[PDB]
C-alpha cells in the first residue's frame, strides 16, 4: 500500500494520481513552500510495487526545504533620524529586540537572531525579549515574544571598556525556530571583502528614536559606507579615544541628516548584493556620537562569519 507520505517540513505534496489513494502506481510531487523555502538539490515520488513511496533518482528519501536567505518579497523603493517608514516585506529580517531597553537584531537561518552584544550587556549597567515578523510595534508585542534558548556573545567583545566595541556581536538561538513568510525571512551572510567598498549604498531599519518622537513603525535610512581614514579624523578631531578596529567599519557623513539612533543598535546594516540580487548583513549598528551628526560605526560581519556559522552550526 505505502500508507500515507511522511509529512515534508516547510513544504507539502500533491496528488498526480487519484488523491488520498496510497497503493501502487500513486504519484505525488513534493514541493517546498518557495521563494521562503527551497527544495535542496525532483520532489516526484511514487508508490512503488516494493510497497514504499519512492523517487526515481533516491526514493526511500523525502526532500529537504531549507530557508531562503536576503531574497524578500517586498524590497524596498530607491526613490532611525532621517526619516522614512518602512513597508510590510521591505526587511522580512529586522528583529525587535527590548532587553534592557528596545533594539533591533536580523533574523538569521531560521531560528537565529543575529545582533550586537551590547545589545546583551551595555555600558555602565534582564528579560530576553524579541519579537519579529512586523513592521508595526504594536502587532510584534501582540505577536508575542519568542524565547529563546541560547545566548552567544563573541569572545572578544568586553563589557567595563564603555568605549570599546570591538567583537559587538553576538548570537540568539530562538527556543523554537519560526516559520517565513513574506514578512519574516532571514538575511544572508556577506562573503566578499567587497561589500565594504567605500560610496557603498547600505540600508539600516529599526525603531530607534526619530527626531522629535517615539517610532510605532519600523523605519529605515539608507547610508554610504564611508572611508575608514576619515572617520578616524573625524574622532580623534573630537578628542575621542575610543576603539576603530579593522573589525569595524563606518559609515554615513558628518554632513548626513539621515542616521540611525537610540534604539537601532543591534540591527543590521544591509547590502543588497547586486551581483545576486540577495541582501546581505555587511555590519551591525554598534556605536556613535550623537546623531543626526556624521560617521557610525558597525561591527565588520565579514569578519565574524565563520564564527557565526560555527556558533549555529551547533
Amino acid at each position: 500500500d505505502c500508507g500515507q507520505p511522511r509529512n515534508l517540513p516547510n513544504g507539502d505534496f500533491r496528488y498526480t494520481t487519484t488523491m488520498g489513494v496510497n497503493t501502487y502506481k500513486a504519484r505525488i510531487q513534493y514541493y517546498c513552500h518557495e521563494p521562503y523555502y527551497k527544495m535542496q538539490t525532483q520532489g516526484v515520488y511514487t508508490c512503488t510495487a516494493q510497497g514504499i513511496w519512492k523517487n526515481e533518482q533516491k526514493g526511500e528519501k523525502i526532500p529537504r526545504c531549507l530557508p531562503v536567505c536576503g531574497k524578500p518579497v517586498n524590497p524596498v523603493e530607491q526613490r532611525i533620524i532621517g526619516g522614512q517608514k518602512a513597508k510590510m516585506g521591505n526587511f522580512p529580517w529586522q528583529v525587535f529586540t527590548n532587553i534592557h531597553g528596545r533594539g533591533g537584531g536580523a533574523l538569521l537561518g531560521d531560528r537565529w537572531i543575529l545582533t550586537a552584544a551590547h545589545t546583551l550587556y551595555p555600558k555602565e549597567h534582564a528579560s530576553l525579549d524579541v519579537f519579529l515578523g512586523h513592521t508595526n510595534v504594536e502587532e510584534l508585542m501582540k505577536l508575542g515574544n519568542h524565547p529563546i534558548r541560547r545566548v552567544s556573545v563573541h569572545p572578544d567583545y568586553r563589557q567595563d571598556e564603555s568605549y570599546n566595541f570591538e567583537g559587538d556581536i553576538a548570537l540568539l538561538e530562538l527556543e523554537n525556530s519560526v516559520t517565513l513568510g513574506p514578512n519574516l525571512l532571514p538575511i544572508c551572510l556577506p562573503d566578499n571583502d567587497t561589500f565594504y567598498d567605500l560610496g557603498l549604498m547600505g540600508y539600516v531599519s529599526g525603531f530607534g528614536v526619530m527626531e522629535e518622537k517615539i517610532a510605532h513603525d519600523l523605519r529605515f535610512v539608507r547610508l554610504p559606507v564611508a572611508n575608514p581614514q576619515a572617520c578616524e579624523n573625524w574622532l580623534r578631531g573630537k578628542n575621542r579615544m575610543d576603539v576603530f578596529s579593522q573589525n569595524m567599519f563606518c559609515a554615513g557623513h558628518p554632513s548626513l541628516k539621515q542616521d540611525a539612533c537610540q534604539g537601532d543598535s543591534g540591527g543590521v546594516f544591509a547590502v543588497r548584493d547586486p551581483n545576486t540580487d540577495r541582501w546581505v548583513a555587511t555590519g551591525i549598528v554598534s556605536w556613535g556620537i550623537g546623531c543626526s551628526r556624521g560617521y557610525g560605526f558597525y561591527t565588520k560581519v565579514l569578519n565574524y562569519v565563520d564564527w557565526i556559522k560555527k556558533e549555529m552550526e551547533e
